């Protein structure tokens, strides 16, 4: 339906080997009450490309932040705190968040804390009544075939911590 939210944001690549480097690619990604989608972003005409990939609200389980990189590059470090800079908020993405579905957690990379806290509210608004709703998730990122919370091997091993 009508598009609640629209963001550029980096999205990390769904590792295939344990030991096979990982992407993130800029992408725009699009929230409707139905769907999230994500996009190519065509600059050069300032409009979205073609469609990567989208999840039907429905099958989403989890949405939070992740703790971030222990030590990240440059375009994912965290400035220190404290108008828009036009620059920044398309070259440096540190605030990442997951969203947990049907195949496992897709790891997302905001440029600011204020728009990563406005799609992680409005996701929770978009999820509320779902059925599959979980009540614990893992606070970091599933990385070289283990999550680094809870050493665990299995994309889907429920999340060991509890949720607030
Ligand atoms: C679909 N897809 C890929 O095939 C890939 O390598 C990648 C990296 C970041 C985000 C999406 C990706
Ligand atoms: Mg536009
Ligand atoms: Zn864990």
């Amino acid at each position: 339906a009508a598009v609640i939210l629209e963001s550029i944001f980096l999205k990390r690549s769904q590792q295939k080997k344990k030991t096979s480097p990982l992407n993130f690619k800029k992408c725009l990604f699009l929230l409707t009450v139905h769907k999230l989608s994500y996009y190519e972003y065509d600059f050069e005409r300032g409009r979205r490309g073609s469609k990567k990939g989208s999840i039907d609200v429905e099958k989403i389980t989890c949405v939070e932040t992740v703790v971030p990189e222990k030590n990240p590059p440059p375009e994912r470090q965290i400035p220190r705190r404290g108008e828009m800079e036009q620059i920044s908020i398309i070259e440096r993405f540190p605030y990442p968040f997951q969203v947990v579905y049907d195949e496992g957690p897709l790891y997302v990379f905001s440029p600011t804390e204020e728009l990563r806290k406005r799609w992680i509210h409005q996701l929770k608004n978009v999820i509320r009544y779902n059925s599959d709703l979980v009540q614990k998730y893992h606070p970091c990122f599933w990385i070289d075939g283990q999550y680094l919370c809870c050493s665990q091997t299995a994309k889907n091993a429920m999340g060991c911590q509890i949720l607030e």
